[PDB]
Order: C-alpha cells, then sequence, then structure tokens
DNA sequence: AGCGTCCA
DNA sequence: GGTAGACCTGGACGC
DNA sequence: GTCTACC
C-alpha cells in the first residue's frame, strides 16, 4: 500500500493544531502503555487508529501536525477542521498540562526533579471499549507483549481499514465481534493466555448482562467510586484494571492505577509504606491505600501524574 | 550454550 | 474481608 | 494483576 506520510515531505497533506512541546511529547506518551495502538513506523512520525481512521502525528516546537488516510477511494488532502478536532479531543488538548506539572512539583519535589526531564506526558482521552479490552490484556504482562495480544486481536477481530506499506491497520473489534462463544479459543491460538477467557466473557457480560454499549457512557457520568465499583464485575477486571479504564476513558482524572510499578515508586521514590494494614506487601487493602495516598499527595488530578511517573519509569 | 528462573 | 498461591506468555539473562 | 480457595 501507499506509503507512510512524512511531515517535511508531503506538507500539503498535513494540517497544524497549536500544541508546544511543554504540552505533549508524543514519544514520551504513545509507547508508554495508554494506548497500545501507535507506533514510530518513521523516525518522529507516529502512524496508528484515531477514530476509525489511520493518522500519522509529527511534532514541531509549537504545533502538533496531523495527516489522515481516508481510505474511502477519495482524493487526498490535508485534514478538516472537523477532523482535527477528533485529534485534539484523544490529547485532552483544552487541559492545560504545564500548570498541572507546577502544581505536582509544588508539593512533591521528587516529582519536580522527575518532571523536568519528562515534559509533555499528558492523558489520552480513549475509546471505552478499546480501553476496556485492552486493559484486560495488560495485567501481570509486559507493554511489548500486550501490545502484539492487541495488535492481532484487532487482526482478527476489527474490521479491516487500509494498507501503508506493508501494515494492513484494523479497527478496534466490536462487542458482538468478540462476544461469540468460539472466540475465547481463536483467542488462545492468537497467544492471549487466560485472558482469552477473560475479553470474551467481559463482551458477552457487557451484551447480555449490563444493556450493551450504552453501560460505558453511564459510567462516563457516573462519579469515580460508582464507575469503579462497576467494572470489577467483569472477568479480569481487578482495582487495578477499573482504575485504568476510569482514568484513561471514563473522565476520572483522580484514578490512580496501581500495578508493579506504582508499587515500586512507593517504595523506592517515597519510603512509603502502609498504615492500614501491619502486612505491608500489596494486597487489595494495601493497593487501595496507595492510590488514597497518591490522591491526597497529587490532588484531583493524581491519576494524571501517575501517567507522568509511570511514563518515565518504563524509560528507567 | 542454552536451559531455566525471574519478571511484567 | 485477609491471605496464599496459581497462572499464559515470552524476553532478559545468570549460570 | 486477577482469580479462586480456605480461614
Ligand atoms: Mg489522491
Ligand atoms: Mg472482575
Ligand atoms: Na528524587
Amino acid at each position: 500500500g501507499p506509503g507512510h506520510r512524512t511531515l517535511a515531505s508531503t506538507p500539503a497533506l498535513w494540517a497544524s493544531i497549536p500544541c508546544p512541546r511543554s504540552e505533549l511529547r508524543l514519544d514520551l506518551v504513545l509507547p508508554s502503555g495508554q494506548s497500545f495502538r501507535w507506533r514510530e513506523q518513521s523516525p518522529a512520525h507516529w502512524s496508528g487508529v484515531l477514530a476509525d481512521q489511520v493518522w500519522t502525528l509529527t511534532q514541531t516546537e509549537e504545533q502538533l501536525h496531523c495527516t489522515v488516510y481516508r481510505g474511502d477511494k477519495s482524493q487526498a488532502s490535508r485534514p478538516t477542521p472537523d477532523e482535527l478536532e477528533a485529534v485534539r479531543k484523544y490529547f485532552q488538548l483544552d487541559v492545560t498540562l504545564a500548570q498541572l506539572y507546577h502544581h505536582w512539583g509544588s508539593v512533591d519535589s521528587h516529582f519536580q526533579e522527575v518532571a523536568q526531564k519528562f515534559q509533555g506526558v499528558r492523558l489520552l482521552r480513549q475509546d471505552p471499549i478499546e480501553c476496556l479490552f485492552s486493559f484486560i490484556c495488560s495485567s501481570n504482562n509486559n507493554i511489548a507483549r500486550i501490545t502484539g495480544m492487541v495488535e492481532r486481536l484487532c487482526q482478527a477481530f476489527g474490521p479491516r481499514l487500509i494498507q501503508l506499506d506493508d501494515v494492513t491497520y484494523h479497527g478496534f473489534p466490536s462487542l458482538q465481534a468478540l462476544a461469540g462463544p468460539e472466540v475465547e479459543a481463536h483467542l488462545r491460538k492468537l497467544g492471549l493466555g487466560y485472558r482469552a477467557r477473560y475479553v470474551s466473557a467481559s463482551a458477552r457480560a457487557i451484551l447480555e448482562e449490563q444493556g450493551g454499549l450504552a453501560w460505558l457512557q453511564q459510567l462516563r457520568e457516573s462519579s469515580y467510586e460508582e464507575a469503579h465499583k462497576a467494572l470489577c464485575i467483569l472477568p479480569g477486571v481487578g482495582t487495578h484494571v477499573a482504575d485504568c479504564i476510569c482514568l484513561m476513558a471514563l473522565d476520572k482524572p483522580q484514578a490512580v492505577p496501581v500495578d508493579v510499578h506504582m508499587w515500586h515508586i512507593a517504595q523506592r521514590d517515597y519510603s512509603w509504606h502502609p498504615t492500614t494494614s501491619q502486612a505491608k506487601g500489596p494486597s487489595p487493602q494495601t493497593n487501595k491505600e496507595l492510590g488514597n495516598f497518591f490522591r491526597s499527595l497529587w490532588g484531583p488530578y493524581a491519576g494524571w501524574a501517575q501517567a507522568v511517573l509511570f511514563s518515565a519509569d518504563l524509560r528507567q
């Protein structure tokens, strides 16, 4: 298929969004375990599926440049303002990150030192279905392997979009695509391990027991506490996966996912121990306490602060 | 040399 | 509710 | 990281 585009080579096909590097660093956000569907197919150019279409993104110092491959056999053209609005919404650019960074660093000198090096780590606003099933795949696993699982999931069950170079892009699967009684065994052949049952069972649960796709909108509109509790009914979704979905797709900025990294960070960088449990190792109680600790430290956007330290810890 | 343990 | 241990997969890497 | 089984 046609080539992945670069900004310098095809400038007619790109349009810009005002966005300084202090507000966004694509190389620190897109491969850091929020979305698993972006790839740096050319140096400094990131390609992936965003609102049912393939996009490539690249930055200059003050602008985010975007290009869209529409693949309806239409003539190539730069993104329209309406199309760019989807990219603006995905990166939540109405939130001003430099002001959050000032607050987090003011209350936390360790955060301040990390943030000096890791500018522009913000939170994507993801589709709830893509986020739910990607994070069901993430538990007790590593980002490289999760990325391959999500890719093969989309390849097998999501609609084909377009081919660029040797890469065939697919949309994320629907609930209905993942709900069949044959889907689990297929996802096992695709190497999802014991999470194959969780993906298929969770799709069935949403369709058969929760009212379908509208339930995720209910949870978007619900409090953090109510959305967090409700998600945990799903097979494979415990408190960490539920917090990932709350933070990254249901607009709960205070949700703080607590994984192996955040636990290591708490111990190493904060010398933290739980005070609501005599036993100090990970447990339902101590994981709950740690998320409350980070919220008390960083404030209402504590989950966004978590994403900064998580991105940095993947690099260290 | 590559098995087998650690780890995400 | 607290606790312990099993668990798919496959890269890192000590021995 | 979540599940299941046992206290
Ligand atoms: Mg054309
Ligand atoms: Mg559950
Ligand atoms: Na420090």
